[PDB]
């Protein structure tokens, strides 16, 4: 009976069952937005991508964005994708990783938080934080799903440079090379080579490159006060309104209605062609499966439109003519999984509210939505 | 401070600190839930306030018992006894028990191993295509971890012994098993737990959680073939999925249209009053957030209706449907440990489910058709 039952390690379970950590490691046929460089705008495309591969990139991206929360003096993210060499680099400025041996773990802190599961600066929820990072997995998950993983950082308090290489799904950990550093700014650079074989791929194809690239545009659109560079090119999205307007050409009384509701909430609206559509971000994370924040906003808009039509029309008819954009900040958010695709935090625990002004719903009532809704009623 | 800022925690510590991706929220949630009304012998939808994590730890034990029918098709009986006043919950199943044997690798008794250590399972070899609900080797331990007291009792006829082992204080206390001679009796497994109500923000099991727990036991009777289920000694009476779906009749040409499509798929249909509704089961797991199996079935029905209608938008057809699905899926994958949403691709199901024209024609005899013709004319 012994063979019937097995005990496995945390690390073994991640490699065996990637789904709850990074999403599927199988190819998925998806309708995805990508940024078209020739038309300088968003295009919806049928792609085939491996979610887990996109997600290990996303983990490093959101970590960089989180450092802007930790250090508001940070000014730039650099993303460099070397397709041919399957190598991806993510660099941020502002404060680096402290080059110190940890009191308890007795290893260098960078080795600790990039090379050991369940390590985080986000474990003390006494503090209400608007970082995306929550559970102490993201960076290690990337490491685990890489043939090679390199952490480079510079710390000004100690005046040192720190380079550490992991290999073979985080199973090989080389000692760090630490050198002297009085060379300008602090920074962190993460350089990884995904285990493409683990994702059933031989190379980075145009589909995955397209969505990776677009995700970088997302970061620029959702995070304020940073410059975002992709393969050397400054993306120069000035704000979330500018980001949403990248979708303008494809969608085509304004086509997009944008409003900043408060310091933690921005929303945009457009009329949807076939069914309900949403693009939303919580603390820079792309909530592709929506959740409590999306529902909080849409419910308000649908509720009011229903009242207007009443003085015949079911709520679903209203909702399915809506394309909503949301950029929001939520305190200590909770999600259905590590992939953080769906927010579960109750509204009352958001740390803020977003009461959509009646005048904004009035503007929605001038769009094609109302004409469609008055045809069903009358 | 840097040592205080960055923390390493154990897997056990993480589960208790951050329950969400393991068992769901430990905060109260307002939910619309189906309840079994005993006075009117039917399902009724009620607004309830429950703690999802508490409901979930109960569900893990229920699904484990259901899984034993796959292991041993001769299993006939599940008893669920809720002693509200004592907040003790018991789940007992007959058929083959847990082997009372020292594991050849782990060097401890198998029950101690698979109920008292994380990441232990008989479901880690996916070379076998199984239709068990169990996948990750967490479920039983999660219940234990969120219990003040957790008792496994089992009888094993191969060694002719009975085994009783008690854990206390969130699995932190593991008492040695009591093993006794057991001759001339049936095999069985009985799990008895007292949920750590302090960790769920509760003092007692109120009517809302009891109602939802009891309904979940009806689900099990409805979804598991050829078993008899009891709640506090009282037979649940239903024998199959058709019977189960019929419990919803009073709330909902027949009102409900049911068909077994094959040995792994049953589907029932009713006209929905407000919007799209689904009740679905994968390997006896309640997939309350739907997923690929639900989409597979509904896409077909929608596509087939749409083709006949034009001889209207897809969401208009979809949202007049109430779909019931009971299916068996090979080695399923889900968004999280809570298994609310199936992600397995259709091609990986291990079977197919083509909805026949006869079934579609019968749907076209219901209110859905005349509602669609109303939209078509205008
Ligand atoms: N670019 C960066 N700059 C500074 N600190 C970083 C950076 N990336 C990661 N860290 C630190 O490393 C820790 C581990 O990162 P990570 O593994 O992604 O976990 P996390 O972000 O805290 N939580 P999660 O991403 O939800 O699993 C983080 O808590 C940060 O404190
Ligand atoms: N009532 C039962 N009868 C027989 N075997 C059981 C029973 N309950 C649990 N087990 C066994 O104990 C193991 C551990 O259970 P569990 O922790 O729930 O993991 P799992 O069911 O395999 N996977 P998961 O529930 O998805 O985390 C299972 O693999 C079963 O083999
Ligand atoms: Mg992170
Ligand atoms: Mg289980």
């Amino acid at each position: 009976a012994s063979d019937k039952y097995q005990k496995i390690s945390q690390l073994e379970h991640i490699l065996k069952r990637p789904d709850t950590y990074i999403g599927s490691v199988e190819t998925q046929e998806q309708l995805q937005w990508i940024y078209d460089e020739e038309t300088d705008c968003m295009i919806e495309k049928n792609v085939t991508i491996v979610p887990g591969l996109f997600k290990i990139f996303d983990e490093i991206l959101v970590n960089a964005a989180d450092n802007k929360v930790r250090d508001p003096s940070m000014k730039r993210i650099d993303v460099n994708i070397h397709a041919e060499e399957h190598t991806i680099e993510v660099k941020n400025d502002g404060k680096g990783i402290p080059i110190e041996i940890h009191n308890k773990e007795n290893i260098y802190i960078p080795e600790m938080i990039f090379g050991h599961l369940l390590t985080s600066s986000n474990y003390d929820d006494d503090e209400k934080k608007v970082t995306g990072g929550r559970n102490g997995y993201g960076a290690k998950l990337c490491n685990i799903f890489s043939t090679e993983f390199i952490l480079e950082t510079a710390d000004l308090n100690v005046g040192q440079k720190y380079v550490q290489k992991w290999e073979n799904n985080m199973s090989i950990c080389h000692p760090p090379k630490i050198t002297s550093y009085k060379k300008g700014p602090s920074y962190t650079k993460v350089t990884f080579k995904p285990d493409l074989t683990r994702f059933g791929m031989k190379e980075l194809d145009n589909d995955i490159l397209g969505v990776m690239r677009r995700r970088v545009y997302d970061i620029n659109g959702s995070v304020r006060d940073i410059n975002v560079y992709l393969n050397g090119k400054s993306l120069k999205i000035r704000n979330f309104k500018n980001y949403v307007e990248l979708y303008l050409k494809s969608l085509e009384i304004p086509t997009i209605l944008y409003e900043r509701i408060n310091n933690r909430w921005e929303v945009a609206f457009a009329v949807s062609d076939i069914s309900f559509q949403q693009i939303s971000f919580v603390n820079s994370i792309a909530t592709t499966m929506g959740g409590t924040h999306v529902n909080y906003i849409t419910d308000q808009i649908v509720k009011k439109i229903s009242e207007i039509l009443k003085k015949s029309v079911k709520s679903f008819q209203i909702k399915n003519n809506m394309f909503i954009f949301i950029n929001c900040l939520i305190e200590n958010p909770a999600f259905t999984s590590q992939t953080k695709e769906q927010l579960t935090t109750r509204v009352k625990d958001f740390g803020s509210r977003c009461e959509i002004p009646l005048e904004y719903i009035n503007k929605i009532m001038k769009t094609d939505l109302a004409t469609r809704m008055f045809e069903i009623a009358d």
